[PDB]
């Protein structure tokens, strides 16, 4: 069945458990606020107003509610990008982001009667992201209405792979134009092979406890698992699958699934003339561009099966958009939600500035020092009780790893080389403190954040008249027009998607979204970096240029003579020339889009996905919580951000409770009791 | 045992043989004309004036000077990069450019009195590049003096991750500052695991033919290796280690040998805090930073196995400078050889045009295609009798991929979504033209190059006074300053290369040298793209300042109790502030610096490096080679460029025979024959 609404997606995922947190459903952790701080008058700041950080404050907005008279909290929320939401009160972008959460609004000079809305960021929510759906509720109600993402295969869709042509929805080969095709063949191999039957035999070639992934889904996402058989997975049969397959590629696992299915004469030798070598690797590639349901995951070959399996056991693919014109507003509610959850208890402020460093230091109470310039570079320097770190590695890097991992009597912090003023700290010791006694395990939490793998993406966006959809070389699907194209043209993957800002006059023609080698391979078109235009009043007219030029191929289509210039060069050039626009995450100062875990680097990720369980050593004292995708097991969705900000959250109700995991609810305790410790000395 | 001339190099790698063309030392098939031509006039393109097409042009000019009376070869020679040094017969470039053969001439308004060079692509050559030495010989001659390149270790090195600090010069533990270093200690496990011993027990963890590499690497630089050693390599032992491990990463096998290390007690506990997971993962990060002798790998950890195991057998950090101010002289000097090895037989013309299509049309002999533009963006169609494309592989795609993969009854081809002007083509085949019959051949050759991974890079440069070095800031070891560092400051390599016109008064501070997420993580701040500054009058001094304030860290040493930025910041800070710089690969046409195959990439790339076989089919009538490392097993190198050239023009010489292959010497039939065909054909 289909969502409909908020609170039916809500309801869809409210029990699904992540398998490195399989202990513990994070909707159920944050139904009621995670636990109780002691009376006082807390000064905390929240660096960066993204999911993270936005989704932090409004739990402390939660926990204020809660404080007795003469308590609350202040935070001071840091946000250095001029066109966040936070200091709003033809393309437009001021006002429209909230870090990844990034709209454009395209409009002829009247931005409250605009035309169409590029979604630059994030924008298609899986039905079993638990914590979004509960966030998206608390933002708008469960009663708002949702509609099915328009992902290849949701829609009537066309794929290009070398020769093979495509045309399709869904899986069922009566709603494939060839329902022969050896696309459809291959995706049923690899499916069996990497998700394998909820029922009967055990057909996955890669087992978690000895069974196919698609019946561990099914326990995950139960009411009343096995407890015993949530702990096995979490300290057991999970583990035993990262000890075996950490270092295997999603690529690589494709290649043996393929190569056992060509053997056993599933799949037969292409055209009937390639050789076996030949024919697997056809098949793998063409595989490869295809994907699981949101395009071609060929440029995400590197990453580690476990992260693909992640997303198997999620069913990521059924996504679903949320009930807003922009995406941002989303993120804006949750901030308006805080303030008034916090019940007069919580004060916010936000300062347009940039963290530039962060350190414990001095003898006051409050030790936890962020360092900052404005937007005119001049110098700030404010202690805090406790700071969340809700930035994505690269950016959180300079702020942690440039005090060394031990005491140190004086340091002069700032961005000496920028020429910036430099602030005089004493009795110094790093911000992710980790030990009092070790270096090295102060030294592998910021080398580990260093090292995570932003994976690159950017968006070619423009603006074309949904009726366009309508011109006679529009090829249709049982009468409705082919509105996402799967290529390896370069462009990757594309959408035709109707404004939110209403059938819709007009649609956001999202000509390009690349990941990894294929972002890399368009980057030297892009002209301006991160954005092109630059502008609220240019177009990147010869970048598009270059991206309908890519179109400009000649596709054969099954019963034709000759092949003709692809029909998809044209709906390319019906674009109008105003308001073509390229955004690159990888030239942003976040250096890419999301985390994606490559071989090996689940011991980095989940070495931040645990961090926050420092709390439990009670005199190590570390004020300092991290918040991002980028310290989850979902990078590159809110979900991640989302969980991220809970772990933060409930590990400074830790920490201000001096170590007393009972301070916790009781269904929010596993959020830091179901993890293994960070901390092994001293015991917690 | 240091080659200190050019033929000293020349003759210590002229037997070697890489694995995937086990049988042939290139440099040997390359000693005398590859083979023979019939008596006639033909027309050649060679699109692309790199190593690739001027190696290729080379042996085209070895070729024609065989020719009977009133025979001989016109070469065309496409080369779109207006800093060519093809079209010249403060920061200069201007003429200074081979294609990633790149020099930057420093100078104060006298280009011919500067200060330094700035090698922005190639720059360290392996001893036992034999190809490359053996170019380097026709162009510099043997007695020509050669120097150690200044790599870690080379020279004195400091080395930074996390915590750790060393200081050393070569791997012998008493020229280390700490001889008890993990570092010392992991890199020997990483060698003992990877390379095993030359001689007695194999103890390396990947064994080729049952035995250590480093027994296989001898037999492979063998004069005279063992009967049927070689074919037993070629065809069942390297092929097995690639049926094995070609879905292993670098990082993955680092941490199977680190873990089975960590097991056995040789890598202890890193101090008394780290768990098992946590050591062994900080091993595999220090050794990631620490390198194989050029820095660290980590960004290479995705690459295969097998990739790096090509270099492991290669002996690849083992590497030397070329005879020149610029190493551009090299590649201008081999086109002038080339000329002149023509004996007037050989006729070139060079072309400022971008070719935008290739493909084989009509029924006239001279059936190869070529559409280009020119400066003005004028159109020029060509039509050849052979073409060698000699680009690398995303620069490549537009021009092979868009044409579709049979016969059309007509194209209008060329590059009409820029709005340029197209050509039509009538009874159109595709370029690469594996099969007469089979769609699904031709598009694995297109599909395959454009999807190969080209590793993406930057590099980082200023002029600093050669005497800085001999500050008391800058540490000395053994004798001499500090020249190489090596770290984890984002910078990830940096070099004091002495200038090259000259001890010379300047030095060209190589501030950062990265490849693939280390390159990543900086573009945001590189400003211009590809080059800061775009002009030979501006200095890219914003960037820069970007660079010092990524080592403006307080870095703890052994012989100081009180932490201070790192010397490193001031050295960088010392540099002048006229010609800074930075270069990009990545936001260059090239699309990145050079291939590195990722798990699986071998079938793609071999597919590439054996493309020239189909010349084998005589009834195909296929016009076109490729010629670049993209169409190698060394990406990255010279060396590669250079063997895909003779690869091409060694099918060039069996497809002008209609398929007859004893028209090759003796010595460079095997360039053909002792590879797997692209096509099947008769034995013998
Ligand atoms: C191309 C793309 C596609 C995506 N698609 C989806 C999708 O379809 N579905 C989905 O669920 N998610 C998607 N995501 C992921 C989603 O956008 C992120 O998971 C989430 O928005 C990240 O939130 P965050 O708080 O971790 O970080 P960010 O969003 O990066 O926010 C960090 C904030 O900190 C600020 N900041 C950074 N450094 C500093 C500093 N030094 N001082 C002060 N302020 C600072 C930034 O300006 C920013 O506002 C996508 C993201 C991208 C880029
Ligand atoms: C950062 C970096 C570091 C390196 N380090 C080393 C090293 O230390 N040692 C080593 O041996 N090698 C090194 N290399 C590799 C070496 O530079 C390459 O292997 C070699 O130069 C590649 O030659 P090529 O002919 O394959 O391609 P290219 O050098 O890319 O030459 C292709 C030529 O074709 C032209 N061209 C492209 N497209 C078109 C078109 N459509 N029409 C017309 N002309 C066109 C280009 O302008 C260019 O001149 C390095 C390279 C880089 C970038
Ligand atoms: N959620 C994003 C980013 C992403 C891509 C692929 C894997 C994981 C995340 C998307 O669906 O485009
Ligand atoms: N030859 C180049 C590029 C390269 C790097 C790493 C591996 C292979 C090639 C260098 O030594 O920097």
């Amino acid at each position: 069945k289909i969502a409909t609404t908020v609170g039916e997606a809500r309801l869809s995922g409210i029990n699904y458990r992540h398998p490195d947190s399989a202990l513990v459903s994070y909707p159920v952790a944050a139904a009621a606020p995670l636990g109780r701080l002691p009376a006082g008058n807390y000064r905390i700041a929240i660096v960066g107003g993204g999911a993270g950080g936005i989704a932090a404050l409004y739990e402390l907005g939660r926990l204020a509610a809660t404080l007795p008279a003469g308590s609350g909290i202040d935070v001071q929320i840091y946000e250095a990008d001029p066109d966040s939401f936070l200091h709003d009160r033809a393309i437009k972008v001021r006002g429209l982001k909230a870090g990844r959460v990034s709209a454009a609004l395209v409009h002829n000079g009247d931005p409250a009667s605009g035309d169409t809305i590029y979604e630059v960021g994030a924008m298609r929510f899986p039905e079993i992201a638990g914590l979004t759906w509960h966030y998206a509720s608390a933002a708008f109600g469960d009663a708002a209405p949702i509609k099915v993402f328009p992902n290849p295969g949701k829609v009537p869709t066309e794929f290009v792979f070398g020769n093979r042509v495509d045309r399709y929805v869904g899986s069922d080969p009566k709603d494939w134009e060839d329902p022969d095709s050896p696309t459809l063949k291959v995706l049923g191999v690899v499916a069996g092979g990497l998700v394998g039957n909820p029922q009967g035999e055990n057909v996955a070639m890669y087992p978690i406890a000895n069974v196919d992934p698609a019946k561990i889904a099914a326990i995950l996402n139960a009411a009343t698992p096995p407890a015993d058989a949530l702990e096995r997975i979490q300290t057991k049969y999970w583990p035993e699958f990262i000890a075996q397959y950490d270092g295997l590629t999603l690529g690589a696992a494709v290649r043996e699934i393929v190569t056992v299915a060509f053997e056993k004469g599933t799949l037969p030798p292409v055209d009937g003339v390639l050789d076996v070598d030949e024919s697997i690797s056809y098949y793998v590639e063409l595989f490869g561009r295809f994907g699981f349901g949101t395009g071609g995951f060929k440029p995400l070959y590197n990453i580690s099966l476990v992260e693909m399996m992640r997303l198997i056991l999620w069913d990521y693919s059924n996504e679903y958009t949320l009930p807003v014109t922009e995406n941002v507003e989303f993120i804006r509610n949750l901030f308006l939600k805080a303030q008034n959850v916090g019940a007069g208890k919580l004060v916010v402020q936000v300062r347009q500035e940039r963290v530039a460093n962060a350190c414990h230091s001095g003898t006051a109470s409050a030790r936890a020092q962020l360092l900052s310039y404005d937007s005119h570079n001049a110098v700030h320097s404010e202690a805090y009780d406790f700071v969340i770190l809700a930035v994505p590695h690269d950016q959180l890097t300079p702020i942690v790893s440039r005090s060394g991992f031990e005491h140190a009597a004086s340091q002069n912090l700032g961005d000496a080389g920028l020429g910036l003023e430099t602030h005089t700290y004493n009795q110094v010791y790093p911000p992710l403190l980790l030990s009092d006694s070790s270096p090295a395990a102060n030294a592998r939490i910021v080398t580990a954040i260093g090292q995570l793998h932003m994976a690159r993406s950017s968006k070619v966006f423009a603006t074309v008249k949904t009726a366009a959809l309508d011109q006679p070389w529009v090829p249709q699907w049982r009468g409705e027009p082919i509105k996402a194209v799967v290529s390896d043209s370069g462009l990757a993957a594309s959408y035709v998607v109707p404004s939110p800002i209403v059938a819709p006059e007009y649609s956001s023609l999202l000509a390009s979204y690349t990941w990894e080698d294929d972002s890399t391979r368009l980057r030297h078109d892009f002209g301006l970096y991160p954005q092109n235009p630059a502008t609220e009043t240019g177009t990147a007219d010869g970048m598009y240029r270059t991206m309908v030029n890519r179109a400009y191929r000649y596709v054969k289509y099954a019963g034709a003579s000759n092949a003709q210039p692809w029909w998809f060069y044209q709906l390319l050039a019906e674009a109008r020339t105003a308001d073509r626009f390229v955004f690159d995450w990888t030239t942003n100062k976040t250096a890419g889009g999301f985390k994606l875990d490559m071989t090996g680097d689940h011991h980095q990720s989940n070495l931040c996905f645990r961090y926050h369980t420092h709390a439990l050593a009670a005199s190590l004292d570390n004020r300092f919580f991290i918040a991002s995708d980028s310290y989850s097991h979902l990078g590159g969705w809110l979900e991640g951000a989302f969980m991220s900000a809970l772990n933060a959250v409930a590990g400074l109700i830790v920490r201000a409770n001096r170590g007393d995991v009972s301070a916790l609810s009781t269904e929010a305790r596993p959020l830091v009791i179901g993890l293994r410790p960070v901390v092994k000395v001293p015991a917690a």
